[PDB]
Order: structure tokens, then sequence, then C-alpha cells
């Protein structure tokens, strides 16, 4: 009766890469992933974007469970990560730090973050340095169909950023 990861709907890109016009906290909710990703920051601060999108959906216990890692073990590495409870959403959580490039952080360090999702078979993810941390999403995903290996399903909110995303990759 085995219903864990359970995506549907997703253009498949490469052999490994799927990409979907949706919210990561809905698919989440219908999926039931091994693995979802944060797009956090170093701080594991959930203040806003994906990240305050699926604290807010656990009810501020991932935000109580970040604060805990914090005080252990101090920040993360931009280009690092750390696997956390995945609470109502998911099984586990990759917390993955992108380079916020509008504090001018390397770019090449969006392909060490993108490293991480190949310890893991599926995951469900954003786009990471994507909103706020400044980077172009063309750009994001290119990064991420090169680096990862393992299968990930893109969950992209705005329908006209998931259609420019699938032309401009499709264009090649």
């Amino acid at each position: 009766g085995h219903m864990v990861n359970s995506f549907s709907g997703y253009l498949k890109l490469t052999d490994n890469v799927y990409i979907k016009n949706a919210d990561i906290v809905e698919e989440a909710k219908k999926v039931k992933p091994t693995v979802v990703v944060n797009a956090a920051n170093v701080y594991l601060k959930h203040g806003g974007g994906v990240a305050g999108a699926l604290n807010k959906a656990t009810n501020n216990a991932m935000q109580v469970e970040s604060d805990d890692y914090i005080a252990t073990n101090g920040p993360l590495k931009v280009g690092g990560s750390c696997v956390l409870s995945g609470h109502n959403l998911a099984k586990h959580c990759l917390h993955v730090v992108g380079p916020n490039v509008n504090k001018g952080e390397d770019i090449q360090l969006l392909k060490s973050a993108y490293e991480n999702f190949n310890q893991h078979e599926v995951l469900l993810a954003p786009l990471l340095s994507a909103g706020i941390f400044g980077a172009d999403p063309i750009h994001s995903l290119r990064v991420c169909v090169d680096t990862v290996r393992t299968n990930v399903y893109l969950a992209v909110f705005d329908k006209n950023l998931y259609d420019k995303l699938v032309s401009s990759f499709l264009e090649m």
C-alpha cells in the first residue's frame, strides 16, 4: 500500500531532473517525499520565501528544531547543508545554503550547494539562490541540471517563471 514519493504532473527535463508549476508546500502534502529541500540561510532563520512557507506549514516546529541545531553546531557554511526532520511535510528536510549574490557571495558556491542533493536518491526541491538571494533562476536551473545526478523534482510557484524556465531549457 506504499504511496511514498508519489510525484505526478512533472515535465521531465533530463534523465533525473523534473519540473512542475506548483507550491512546494502543497506538493509535499500530496507526494509525502522522503526529502524536501529548504532554501536556507546559514542561521536557519526561516523568515520568508520557501523557508518561511515550509516553517509555517510545520506550525514553527521547523524553526524550533533549527534553533536547537544552531545552538549545538553554530551556523552552516555557504554551499553547505544539514539534514533535519521533515516534520508533517516529509521524512527529512535537507537545509541547503545557496550563495546570496545580492551580498556579493561567490556564485560558484551554488554548485557546492547543489552537490549536497547527490547524497539523496529522490528530493522535492525549489531552485536555490533565486528570489531574495538574487541569482537568475535560469542560471540556477542550469547549475542544478549540470550538478545533480539523483532524482530531483523542482516545484516552481509562479506560472510565468515556470513557462520562461521550460521554454529556455527546451530551446536546447
